[PDB]
Protein backbone atom coordinates (compact mmCIF):
# COMPACT_ATOMS: atom_id res chain seq x y z
CA UNK A 1 0.00 0.00 0.00
CA UNK A 2 1.34 3.45 0.71
CA UNK A 3 3.10 4.19 4.17
CA UNK A 4 0.78 6.47 5.13
CA UNK A 5 -2.03 5.94 7.79
CA UNK A 6 -4.81 3.39 8.23
CA UNK A 7 -6.77 5.20 10.45
CA UNK A 8 -7.75 9.18 10.92
CA UNK A 9 -8.46 9.58 14.59
CA UNK A 10 -4.11 9.75 14.99
CA UNK A 11 -2.42 10.47 18.55
CA UNK A 12 -0.51 13.18 20.27
CA UNK A 13 1.86 13.45 23.06
CA UNK A 14 4.33 16.43 23.85
CA UNK A 15 7.37 15.45 26.23
CA UNK A 16 9.86 19.11 25.49
CA UNK A 17 9.50 22.93 24.41
CA UNK A 18 11.27 25.85 23.50
CA UNK A 19 12.05 28.86 26.41
CA UNK A 20 10.94 31.48 24.22
CA UNK A 21 6.79 30.58 24.62
CA UNK A 22 5.08 28.91 27.02
CA UNK A 23 3.94 25.07 27.10
CA UNK A 24 -0.16 26.18 26.65
CA UNK A 25 1.24 29.38 24.15
CA UNK A 26 3.07 26.32 21.90
CA UNK A 27 -0.34 24.06 22.29
CA UNK A 28 -1.79 26.96 21.16
CA UNK A 29 0.55 27.57 18.32
CA UNK A 30 0.41 23.64 16.80
CA UNK A 31 -3.79 24.14 17.25
CA UNK A 32 -3.97 26.62 14.37
CA UNK A 33 -1.92 24.15 12.24
CA UNK A 34 -3.80 20.73 13.28
CA UNK A 35 -7.51 22.52 12.37
CA UNK A 36 -5.68 23.24 8.55
CA UNK A 37 -5.10 19.27 7.67
CA UNK A 38 -8.72 18.97 9.61
CA UNK A 39 -10.20 21.17 7.07
CA UNK A 40 -8.47 19.68 4.37
CA UNK A 41 -9.66 16.26 5.02
CA UNK A 42 -11.81 13.83 7.85
CA UNK A 43 -9.04 13.81 10.50
CA UNK A 44 -8.19 14.69 13.76
CA UNK A 45 -5.07 14.66 16.29
CA UNK A 46 -6.36 13.43 19.95
CA UNK A 47 -4.33 14.63 22.67
CA UNK A 48 -3.27 11.75 25.16
CA UNK A 49 -1.74 11.22 28.85
CA UNK A 50 -0.70 7.47 28.83
CA UNK A 51 0.71 6.17 25.76
CA UNK A 52 3.95 6.54 22.78
CA UNK A 53 1.61 8.35 20.29
CA UNK A 54 1.63 8.15 16.94
CA UNK A 55 2.95 12.16 16.91
CA UNK A 56 5.23 12.38 19.76
CA UNK A 57 7.06 15.78 19.94
CA UNK A 58 9.82 17.61 21.19
CA UNK A 59 13.02 19.75 20.95
CA UNK A 60 16.63 18.35 20.65
CA UNK A 61 20.30 19.51 19.86
CA UNK A 62 22.30 18.47 17.12
CA UNK A 63 22.52 14.41 17.31
CA UNK A 64 19.27 12.77 18.58
CA UNK A 65 19.56 9.16 17.77
CA UNK A 66 19.17 10.22 14.28
CA UNK A 67 21.44 10.14 11.38
CA UNK A 68 20.28 13.26 10.51
CA UNK A 69 21.11 15.89 13.51
CA UNK A 70 20.28 19.29 14.00
CA UNK A 71 22.25 21.91 12.40
CA UNK A 72 22.12 25.09 15.03
CA UNK A 73 21.07 29.10 14.81
CA UNK A 74 20.13 28.52 11.17
CA UNK A 75 18.50 26.20 8.00
CA UNK A 76 16.47 23.39 9.57
CA UNK A 77 13.63 24.62 12.10
CA UNK A 78 11.85 21.77 12.12
CA UNK A 79 11.82 18.13 11.06
CA UNK A 80 9.46 15.98 11.46
CA UNK A 81 9.25 12.02 10.42
CA UNK A 82 7.15 10.80 7.25
CA UNK A 83 4.29 8.77 8.34
CA UNK A 84 4.71 5.08 10.98
CA UNK A 85 4.94 4.45 14.19
CA UNK A 86 8.10 4.17 16.23
CA UNK A 87 9.98 7.24 15.05
CA UNK A 88 7.77 7.80 12.49
CA UNK A 89 4.84 10.16 12.88
CA UNK A 90 7.56 12.07 15.32
CA UNK A 91 8.28 15.37 14.77
CA UNK A 92 11.57 16.84 16.40
CA UNK A 93 12.56 20.82 16.80
CA UNK A 94 15.73 22.77 17.11
CA UNK A 95 16.52 23.88 21.34
CA UNK A 96 20.03 25.98 19.25
CA UNK A 97 17.83 28.67 17.88
CA UNK A 98 15.00 30.89 18.55
CA UNK A 99 10.97 30.68 18.54
CA UNK A 100 8.28 33.37 18.77
CA UNK A 101 5.08 34.20 17.50
CA UNK A 102 6.81 36.79 15.19
CA UNK A 103 8.97 37.43 12.24
CA UNK A 104 12.02 37.80 13.74
CA UNK A 105 12.45 34.26 15.26
CA UNK A 106 10.83 31.31 14.00
CA UNK A 107 6.95 31.29 13.75
CA UNK A 108 6.18 28.02 15.52
CA UNK A 109 2.54 28.11 14.17
CA UNK A 110 3.82 29.01 10.14
CA UNK A 111 6.23 26.22 10.83
CA UNK A 112 4.23 23.73 12.39
CA UNK A 113 1.59 23.07 9.79
CA UNK A 114 4.24 22.21 6.98
CA UNK A 115 5.95 19.56 9.81
CA UNK A 116 2.22 18.12 10.96
CA UNK A 117 2.70 17.48 7.00
CA UNK A 118 5.50 15.28 6.67
CA UNK A 119 4.00 13.23 9.58
CA UNK A 120 1.15 12.57 7.12
CA UNK A 121 2.99 11.30 4.03
CA UNK A 122 3.61 14.72 2.15
CA UNK A 123 7.17 15.65 0.94
CA UNK A 124 8.70 19.66 -0.04
CA UNK A 125 6.59 20.44 -3.03
CA UNK A 126 8.42 24.08 -3.81
CA UNK A 127 5.64 25.29 -5.91
CA UNK A 128 5.55 29.49 -5.80
CA UNK A 129 2.36 29.33 -3.59
CA UNK A 130 2.62 25.79 -1.49
CA UNK A 131 3.17 25.17 2.13
CA UNK A 132 5.80 21.85 2.05
CA UNK A 133 7.69 24.98 0.33
CA UNK A 134 11.41 24.02 1.74
CA UNK A 135 12.68 27.77 2.88
CA UNK A 136 10.28 28.67 5.51
CA UNK A 137 7.45 30.35 3.31
CA UNK A 138 6.08 33.16 4.98
CA UNK A 139 2.13 32.33 4.82
CA UNK A 140 -0.07 35.11 6.59
CA UNK A 141 -1.06 33.92 10.21
CA UNK A 142 -5.03 34.79 9.39
CA UNK A 143 -7.40 32.25 8.63
CA UNK A 144 -4.62 30.51 5.60
CA UNK A 145 -4.66 27.16 6.03
CA UNK A 146 -2.86 25.14 3.28
CA UNK A 147 -2.69 27.17 -0.15
CA UNK A 148 -4.46 24.62 -2.39
CA UNK A 149 -1.89 21.41 -3.68
CA UNK A 150 -1.09 20.54 0.06
CA UNK A 151 -5.09 19.71 0.44
CA UNK A 152 -5.08 17.99 -2.99
CA UNK A 153 -2.31 15.99 -1.56
CA UNK A 154 -3.75 15.18 2.16
CA UNK A 155 -6.75 14.23 0.40
CA UNK A 156 -4.86 11.24 -1.21
CA UNK A 157 -3.72 9.95 2.26
CA UNK A 158 -6.59 9.72 4.19
CA UNK A 159 -8.90 9.22 1.27
CA UNK A 160 -11.67 11.57 0.11
C1 LIG B 1 7.27 26.79 6.53
O1 LIG B 1 7.66 25.53 7.11
C2 LIG B 1 8.97 25.13 7.14
C3 LIG B 1 9.48 24.68 8.34
C4 LIG B 1 10.78 24.20 8.42
C5 LIG B 1 11.58 24.14 7.28
S1 LIG B 1 13.21 23.42 7.42
O2 LIG B 1 14.21 24.35 6.92
O3 LIG B 1 13.35 23.00 8.81
N1 LIG B 1 13.31 22.05 6.48
C6 LIG B 1 13.01 20.74 7.11
C7 LIG B 1 11.57 20.28 7.10
O4 LIG B 1 11.23 19.25 6.56
N2 LIG B 1 10.69 21.13 7.63
O5 LIG B 1 9.49 21.18 7.23
C8 LIG B 1 13.30 22.11 4.97
C9 LIG B 1 14.67 22.69 4.48
C10 LIG B 1 15.30 21.72 3.46
C11 LIG B 1 14.51 24.10 3.88
C12 LIG B 1 11.09 24.65 6.08
C13 LIG B 1 9.78 25.13 6.01
CA1 LIG C 1 5.53 7.64 17.16
CA1 LIG D 1 18.27 25.14 12.99
ZN1 LIG E 1 14.98 13.65 14.39
ZN1 LIG F 1 9.71 20.15 5.32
Amino acid sequence: GEPKWKKNTLTYRISKYTPSMSSVEVDKAVEMALQAWSSAVPLSFVRINSGEADIMISFENGDHGDSYPFDGPRGTLAHAFAPGEGLGGDTHFDNAEKWTMGTNGFNLFTVAAHEFGHALGLAHSTDPSALMYPTYKYKNPYGFHLPKDDVKGIQALYGP
